[PDB]
């Protein structure tokens, strides 16, 4: 019953799913029990062909059958999923939706003045994209390339991301707080043709420098041939340089509200995302296409519970891999309605969110336990002014949530009536690694609980590299196999890649976390080693 | 049974097919008479993709399947179809013939000169062009690129459209006719990497400067980096510039006789025809839903089977000549005659001789022609044998009932169906036409509107359709169809403005049109050109005119452009004194037709209104002045 | 009837029927039930192709996107196609499928020039490398529509080079690493090559050879060659890699994973360039098409060698050459098998090289030119007897005759009599076997090629008339009546060159350059070219290359060159040289010495003559140009026969020609 080693698990009681879940959800839901999900989970591992196969051909619409589920082993690092297949990711986000709903909203975009706020359906999203891919395809870009981003959370980033995979081009989003030398080093790295900026930003009220900065930046970027700005304040005194710049509604104004997707392979790179190591400069963090977007929806809908009805408003930013697959991607894939919100948590006031949770009657909210810390000390009473009835499900990532975060949480943003999900994952692993099912597996607070589909979660001691058999166990956070959103590559540097998740513990793939196993088999993340 | 406003249509009597028709037919007809044609054409409009898909299945060659049949609106300029489908115009007109039969005949082609007359069979056009796609892809020509044909009517214009199309690339073809500006101005405004041409031409006896005019427009043309040139006089003194100029017969004597064709999209580009009044735009086609609309109106419109000969009388530099000199016919593998001269060389016999040489069924010709060989050679006709003939077509420009009558009874001898074709560049086919040996004529009418096609008749001033026959106004489509045109290339504002925006829901084709108690549609020429500002429709001709009469005023020019909040904006060039002018305007047209500003200028275009177009959207010195006070 | 008035190698030869062994080692039923099955499936692709080719090319290779047209074209034409609108890849029906598959499953097995470098590749170690490679080519522009060119010795590197090119959709145009600098570069601009793979030196028979050296060299010459990829073969630091130009195999393809989608293309997309000598002076780069090729490679390889699942194939060739392509690379990794690819030669450390390698590797299949087998014969039958070679049961001979003695041989000597032996006739423009008897099926006639192979359709040609002969036991020209998958489609921008070549000699037949004989039975035997193409120890020469390197020595005036029997390399090279101010017999072995070693530096050490003949003047026709028939006449100790003379302008030549070949030829 006692716990030697999971301290953290001693006198722990399960936390079941409330019963206003499961009233407020509008379907039955994905899987009925813990034992239905272990049951798959078992599958998952010892068979990824038989589980796989029919997911990726269920939520994923295919250009061309692929023809071998699963290659490679992670100690040659080379690793491949849906093998000869091939499909657009903008098609699967975008066109498909549009063609059986052209009205249902896509974007719901709060800016971070309420008044700019507007919200784009999946037919208005369509005719954008193909505008902006089809500027993109006239200035030459192509499959193969790589386009930066650099703009704030809104409608344009993820219209950007889309408009460049539609192509077949690989989008490369640099986070839109980055300094000249920040942006330098991402463009050379990945040798991008052309970048995607706007003018200004708004951020809580404040005017923020962006062209400035990208100006400032690409006097040293020479493969840079063309920039597109966004008049985002429109500010007549922002320099465009004559023969690079060129305005982002001047340019869509002259192309056709449809443009072909192309296709692309399973394996093509889907984007780069530069991330900070522990050893030298940024490095690209490359992801497929069909692996990590079968990743996305599968734990999309598994771990959050989302049905179409449904409406996700996760606090991130694509600056982020959170934004990536959570803000985009997830949402998107499965045709529901996402929020995307260019302000602060704190901006005109601090019932911000929950002013937005009422408004859109957002069904699922995804936040950082930092912007928890934040309104519990700052904007408590504010939670109860607003309307949050709609929500079902909560969730939390990017660092361990305390108890006391936890606790707080669940009362006062989920009135002790929803589901909490603390998702365990990092950009390499393109989506959730350990994660709590909503509505299936049972709370422990400060515990992402049971790894998810595909994810042979292990414990290796760090003095003799053996895996560590047996619960009530600590150790080094490693997994035995790869998975559909593992991310294949540094870009044009596989060697940095290999020395950083391959090569500690060959045969494994580490995380670079420690962690505990308790006896019921929940995982507590203990941080970076 | 009387109209009171289709004048036109009292007193017709419906002209049924004559027997001679279905005697020289080859086959059963397409369709066997008038009530099977609205049943399948009201199933075309209320079920388009039920109706379409099948048809684009049986007449189209597929290298991936299309999944979605039809998408978009014209309100959002956004047409589509056959999503997701790949397909070659190249292979669909010329490969899968030639594997079928490979010595059927493809091309006849009739020279300048007779002598100069030969046939290329499907087998001779796909090694032809495979050859010339090799040459074009060894110079890197691919994809998304586009290259210019500035040929006469021959042989090697219609190899060089199909190499092109063969590579996934968009063709631009030039008349060949055109001046060294016209050519510079297409060439730019497409980027073409590449130009086919020749050394000279031949037209009426004369040679003409084909090369010299390209290398005029070419000093100013800096996207084309390679120009092939076939030898069509051999005339040793026509230069060509080292590293950029290349000859056909050299180049093509390097490459097989066979290339694979490239898998294009439905949606990507097949090509960009710029039209000829202000400047020229280029009308861009899509590849699969042209195609199709190409073989559907040859087949039903003009009833066309396996064993026919058509002799359209047109020119690749214009639509015609795409629809149904190439497309068209190559797409059901019959033949087509490509003829490179005049109706009036060596003599005024010379059409009806071809048609006789080669036992040609079908006949597509313009008024204009007809014309001019009623009032110089009528009495050649009867010199030669047309009894091969069943079909006359008739397109372009209005066909008077005399005129309709003297084709009939001078080349059809009483015997043959007309077809009245209406339709224009940017419909890529047929809009309304009486389908030969099925729709009986009214002479003068083009009939009944095509598969697809959902005309209506709008009221100019507020844009409502006005219901019931016996009626007048501006033609208009209610939905998109498969081979309208998708864009103006890299303009799509210009083409929103043109053809979705005037009549919002609608496609403006820029004619008025009558209809008849039978529903049948005639053609009345084009509308005044009215700008729509907030919904209402002003005249620039009038507010110039109101303008004027201020005895003051000594120019007026009135122009429109575009507008994000009012969708037009019209600008008057001619403190007081302007608002006298609004004022004027108000008082003499309404008060929603004065212009949002009136700028006085002491200098106006003419050498003009497209000048002052483009100055309002941000004697040549006059072009100055405009400018300025624009500026003020 | 049972005599032959014509086909005198006929007469008197007795069938030699299949041993019964071969059949105990054949692993399982054979792929044709007998003779009868054979003709009556040759007899289908002859009359209809169409259904027999489309299902062959439905089983035996993967395809991306299906065909809609098995055939299309006539040689008259020059346009043939097969499998039209398919899609597929090379590299993934050499090694993917195999490595999912089976990914432990030997495919290469690298024997190096030491022993002690051997090595075997697995067929997903092989993937791992060739989508390594294909990622660098990718990384550095190379796409579809490519040329990339490899100067390779043959192992493991040259494999995954070709693999690697045709992985992304290129075309690879490999360069046998015996060829000199020029040969390099006259390939490489032919082609436009924007990129080659090559390695710091070579070794062979334990000497070190100078293969980054010749390529810097013709490189200084090829401004369309922006990269060169060099394996560190022997990791000597004295190798200059040139700035900005050159990189290192192993540094580079650390930087990229394991795995790379393979690119599809069309069945007619060009597979390889293989540039090729004749009657010309510029080598013409011959082309493969994608799925022909494949099909006929994998057609072959199990039809006539009668290759299964289990066996494992030796084909004692180079990469560098049609056989090495076909035979070592494509026909085995299409099916599956390993494949062993000898770097070094058949006399290091010693003549039983070829049989120590057989019995290491238990291989089943060997496959070796009849030059090699003369040489053994000669210098190393008593190392047979060390070796156990039991595990073999087809035996072939590829590139040139085999006599009745050295079939003989080879049957007795390396199979026991208990193999059954394949003597293939084809060449580097049919991509595949033409004529072949059938492992297990055809019985042989030593010295026959036997029956025309699937989709061969064979002819006799009267060299008089140019009308085809009807009936056996006649001669003439041998052609093919009608193209086949595996046909050359092109010479690289150069079709001009290919029709005057191959489809206009003999309109609607495909011209072989070579005379061939046919008897009563039905069995082809080859008499040899008819063009005067020159094949030196299986390499095809250029007499007017030879030529041409001699003249560039500008103490030449003029030069002829012909080929002779040889009983070593079965053709010999013969140059006769007449100087502008030479004498003096002192000088004149090493003058001759010294135009033998420019030939050598020109083209490269296996083009250099046989012997150099310094003569005072060549004999002419009256308009002044070179008779090479009585030089081919006296080479060969016929001056009888040489006849009336008194057309000739210089008559008075012929004479001192016969003493000079007379004195020197030995000397
Ligand atoms: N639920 C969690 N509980 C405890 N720790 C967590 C949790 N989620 C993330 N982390 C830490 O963040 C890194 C990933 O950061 P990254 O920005 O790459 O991806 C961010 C996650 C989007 C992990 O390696 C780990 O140390
Ligand atoms: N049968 C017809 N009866 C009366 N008028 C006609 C007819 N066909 C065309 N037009 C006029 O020509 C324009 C199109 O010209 P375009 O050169 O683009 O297309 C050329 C015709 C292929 C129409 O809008 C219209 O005004
Ligand atoms: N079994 C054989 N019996 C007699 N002669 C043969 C045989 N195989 C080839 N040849 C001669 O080689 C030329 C082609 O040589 P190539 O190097 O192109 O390809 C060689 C095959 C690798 C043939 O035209 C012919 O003259
Ligand atoms: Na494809
Ligand atoms: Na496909």
């Amino acid at each position: 019953q006692t716990h030697n080693v999971v301290h953290e698990a001693n006198g722990v009681k399960l936390r079941e799913t409330p019963k206003e879940f499961f009233e407020r959800q509008p379907n039955k839901g994905h899987i009925h029990d813990v034992n239905q999900y272990k049951q798959m989970y078992e599958q998952s591992i010892k068979d990824p062909q038989g589980f796989f196969g029919p997911l990726a051909k269920e939520l994923l619409s295919w250009d061309h059958d692929f023809h071998t589920v699963k290659s490679g082993t992670l100690k040659n690092g080379d690793a491949a999923w849906f093998l000869g297949g091939e499909l657009n990711a903008s098609y699967n986000c975008v066109d498909r939706h549009a063609f059986a709903n052209p009205d249902k909203p896509a974007l719901i975009c709060e800016a971070d003045d309420e008044k700019d706020s507007h919200i784009l359906t999946y037919g208005d999203l369509l005719r954008e994209v193909s505008k902006v891919a089809g500027v993109l395809q006239s200035w030459g870009i192509k499959k193969g390339d790589t386009v930066a981003v650099y703009l704030p959370m809104n409608a344009q980033a993820i219209i950007a991301m889309l408009a460049i995979a539609r192509l077949g081009a690989a989008h490369s989003v640099i986070f839109a707080g980055f300094s000249a030398g920040s942006i330098k080093d991402r463009v050379n790295d990945a040798s991008c043709k052309a970048l995607i900026t706007c003018d200004e930003g708004k951020r809580g009220g404040r005017t923020t420098n962006i062209k400035k900065l990208c100006d400032e930046a690409l006097v040293d970027c020479p493969t840079v041939e063309k920039v597109l700005v966004y008049k985002r304040t429109n500010n007549p005194e922002i320099h465009l340089t004559e023969g690079r710049d060129y305005y982002w509604d001047v340019e869509t104004a002259k192309f056709p509200g449809y443009l072909p997707p192309v296709s692309v392979n399973s394996e093509d790179p889907l984007f780069l995302l530069y991330t900070s190591g522990s050893t030298g400069t940024p490095k690209g963090v490359v992801h497929s296409t069909a692996g990590y977007l079968l990743g996305a929806a599968l734990s999309t809908k598994y771990i959050f519970d989302i049905h179409p009805e449904d409406i996700l408003f996760t606090a991130g930013d694509v600056g982020w891999i959170t934004g990536h697959t959570y803000a985009l991607y997830g949402p998107l894939l499965l045709g529901v309605p996402t929020i995307i919100f260019e302000g602060t948590p704190a901006y005109p006031d601090y019932g911000r969110f929950w002013q937005i949770v009422e408004k859109h009657k957002a069904t699922h909210f995804y936040v950082a336990p930092t912007a928890l810390r934040l309104l519990r000390k700052a904007g408590e009473q504010e939670i109860a002014k607003y309307d949050l009835s709609s929500l079902r499900t909560l969730g939390s990532v990017g660092e361990p949530i305390s108890p006391d975060i936890w606790e707080w949480y669940n009362e006062f943003v989920g009135k002790n009536q929803c589901h909490i999900s603390d998702t365990y994952w990092q950009t390499e692993s393109g989506s959730h690694l350990i994660a709590p099912l909503a509505g299936v597996v049972p709370n422990k607070p400060g515990s992402a609980s049971y790894p998810f589909f595909g994810i042979d979660a292990a414990l290796i001691d760090p003095v003799t590299g053996v895996e560590i058999e047996g619960n009530d166990a600590e150790g080094v956070l490693a997994i035995k196999d790869h998975w559909p959103s593992m991310a294949r590559t540094v870009y044009k540097n596989h060697t940095k890649y290999m020395d950083t998740y391959m090569n500690p513990y060959p045969g494994y793939y580490f995380t670079g976390d420690g962690a505990a196993r308790d006896h019921d088999g929940y995982y507590w993340i203990r941080g970076r080693v």
